[PDB]
This record gives structure tokens, C-alpha cells and sequence, in this order.
């Protein structure tokens, strides 16, 4: 499928994705990755929106702890974890698809 | 540490909140394993033996598995940051 960036500084970070995707038809690996890209972008947007809605004392470090902060931290954890998977998919695919 | 960004992200968070997040992360891991397991069990036998692969249903199982593996890497990181795996009643 259309490419964004060829030759990636590949890093399989999530070992089990190799077995999971071994044997898949190319188009299905592509579908999975494109969907992961879109999930990636939504997760980033969520995390960033939560960070911005934080009271200004939280951003600066003044404040910390508490539900709201925890919700932000959880959304960022989801984003970082899913980005690991996305990087792994790029490694397996060999390129970064254009979306 | 499997997911290095988590160290910076959690720096300064009170220990109680860290431990609450990690306990919720165990619950989440257990739910994600359960879902992956449900989807695998529902796959046609050809796919459960690895004779066949691909198609939407198989894709949905792979995506559930990917979710589970990515979350687990977060959870293992949380353990390292916290210094322990908390007791969780299951």
C-alpha cells in the first residue's frame, strides 16, 4: 500500500507480534497496521487533550496526585504501550504506510 | 523496563496513586487475556491449529492479542517502578 517512509530504524519491541502475524496475507498485515496508525493518532489526541485540561498547576509540576491526574497518566500509558505495538508492526512490515 | 517513557511519566506521582494504577493494570491485563481467549476459542479449528490464517475474524483475534501484549509490557513496567507486584484478590 502507499508508502510514507521507506527504510525504518526497525525495532521489534513486542516479540509476540512476530508469531501472531507470521503467515498473514500481506494485505491483512497492512490493514492491521493502518488501523493501528489510526489508533495511535486517537490515543495521542486523547492524552494530549487530557494534559491540556489539567489545572495549570498540574502541567507545571506544582500539583500532582488525584483522580484527574491518574486519568491522564492512564491515557498516556495506553498511548505509550500501543505505540510500542505500532513500532513493532512497522518493523515487521518493513516500511511506514501513508495515512 | 519494557516501556521506558513510563518512568518519566510517573515521576512524582504519590505511591498510593502508583499502586492504585498498578492494581487497575492487573485487572485490565486479566480482562484483556479473557477477551483474547474468548476470541481464540470462537475461531474455526483450521485457525486454532495454525493450518489457516487471515480474514476479518482472525484479524479481530490478532488485534485483541496485540492489545493484551502491549498492555502487559506497561504492567511489567509499573511493577518495576513500584518495586513490587501488589496483592490482588482474583
Amino acid at each position: 500500500m502507499e508508502l510514507e517512509d521507506a527504510n525504518v530504524t526497525k525495532k521489534v519491541e513486542l516479540r509476540p507480534l512476530i508469531g501472531l502475524t507470521r503467515g498473514l496475507p500481506p494485505t491483512d498485515l497492512e490493514t492491521i497496521t493502518i488501523d493501528a496508525i489510526r489508533t495511535h493518532r486517537r490515543l495521542v489526541e486523547k492524552a494530549d487533550e487530557l494534559f491540556q485540561a489539567l489545572p495549570e498547576t498540574y502541567k507545571t509540576g506544582q500539583a500532582c496526585g488525584g483522580p484527574q491526574h491518574i486519568r491522564y497518566i492512564e491515557a498516556s500509558i495506553e498511548m505509550h504501550a500501543q505505540m510500542s505495538a505500532l513500532n513493532t508492526l512497522y518493523s515487521i512490515l518493513g516500511f511506514i504506510p501513508k495515512v
